[PDB]
């Protein structure tokens, strides 16, 4: 990179060919958007003050909003449930965040943890992978079964599915 | 219905002529809205999951979204308050939803139920008709008063008014 | 004023020329906004019940709300985050609405107030200046300091930039 493609990245997200975008969402400034993930009705993925990258085979529903104070992490395999606001926060890979969750700065969520509705999770908070959190503030229920991490594939997978059927 | 029905139904909504959508608003895959409901400025209803309809003389306001694993079934004379999220439920006739509420799938509102701002109804939970529902986790506070249904009523009729100067 | 104006009124926000408009953002009705504030991605400032008036140098950020019963007044300096509700209230000036807050109407809040994530001020509630609130219900959790005072400052200030951007 140079001053002319920092320029460029600053006004052009880095959105991969393979993406559905809805046409009403708004993905503005500073965003990498990885191979087969998609951007619902509504939704805004902002990296005008902290960039954004998004993983691959990752759904960020509608209305959610993606954008931070410092950069905003979103890994592979991970679903953002409608309405969510994940905000220059890092979850790692295979993560669904339950509807209406808010996610503030510098929080880590760790591989395979499952969020539930309406969850508030404050900066800097950090969890380990293979859990269930919950509520305001949001707080660890228990470990994840098998049955659960499969819960989490099958959400990205039917969004991949979804995906499609919106633009084919 | 037939095959090319069906085809046409998990593409095109059924919006009845009267009804007002604004510009803004995403009314996506197999919904079903009756007689002179209103869908409000960035709100998304989207039906390509869990089929939805919504009754009549319903308002669905601002940035709220309809979406479910299962079917989302929203009645008559109902009061989706600003941004909230109806997702696989039942919500009988006469419901006023508090604005920024969350209700989960096959949780069910009872008719002349007034549900306070903010509030986060999980799954499979079910009302009884005639309530205050309020907070997180959503209880019942009390019965309702003749002046509560009252209020309920006035909701929905101020809104016929003004979706009808939003198409005049 | 007239009949005549008190229609125009009714219909066209009466928008600052220095105003930055998100184009996704729906801006509706009775609505008065000073110079320099700004409407972001999907927000939705509709004065079709109770009029709206925002004040100078004030951020509505993404897929916020404002709306009312009664008369909703933001003052100067002030930053909404991101999917707030500012329903019916009056807001001083210099003060930050953490990202997802609702506050119903009639609430007072006082300048240099500092509101975290996820906050929910029901109605009438009263607040004095120089504090701290947060949760569900919100509560003062200690006054404000310089340290504090300064970050509501370089918030709307880092808007006042970032909305210049989205323009040249
Ligand atoms: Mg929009
Ligand atoms: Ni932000
Ligand atoms: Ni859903
Ligand atoms: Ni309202």
């Amino acid at each position: 990179s140079n001053a002319m493609i920092r320029d460029y990245l600053e006004d052009k997200p880095l959105i991969d060919e393979s993406v559905f975008v809805a046409k009403s969402a708004d993905v503005i400034g500073n965003v990498k958007i990885g191979k087969d993930s998609s951007i619902w009705y509504n939704a805004v993925v902002r990296g005008d003050e902290g960039p954004i990258t998004i993983g691959e085979n990752t759904n960020i529903q509608d209305c959610s909003i993606v954008h931070g104070d410092t950069e905003t992490i979103i890994g592979n395999n991970v679903t953002v449930g409608h309405r969510s606001i994940v905000h220059g926060c890092k979850i790692s890979d295979n993560v669904l965040i339950g509807m209406g969750s808010i996610i503030l700065d510098n929080a880590e969520i760790g591989e395979y943890t499952l969020i539930g509705a309406g969850t508030l999770i404050t900066s800097n908070k950090k969890f380990p992978p293979g859990v269930l959190i919950m509520g305001s503030p949001g707080k660890v229920v228990r470990e994840l079964t098998e049955e659960d991490k499969k819960y989490i594939d099958e959400s990205y997978e039917w969004y991949l599915e979804a995906a499609q059927n919106q633009k084919y």
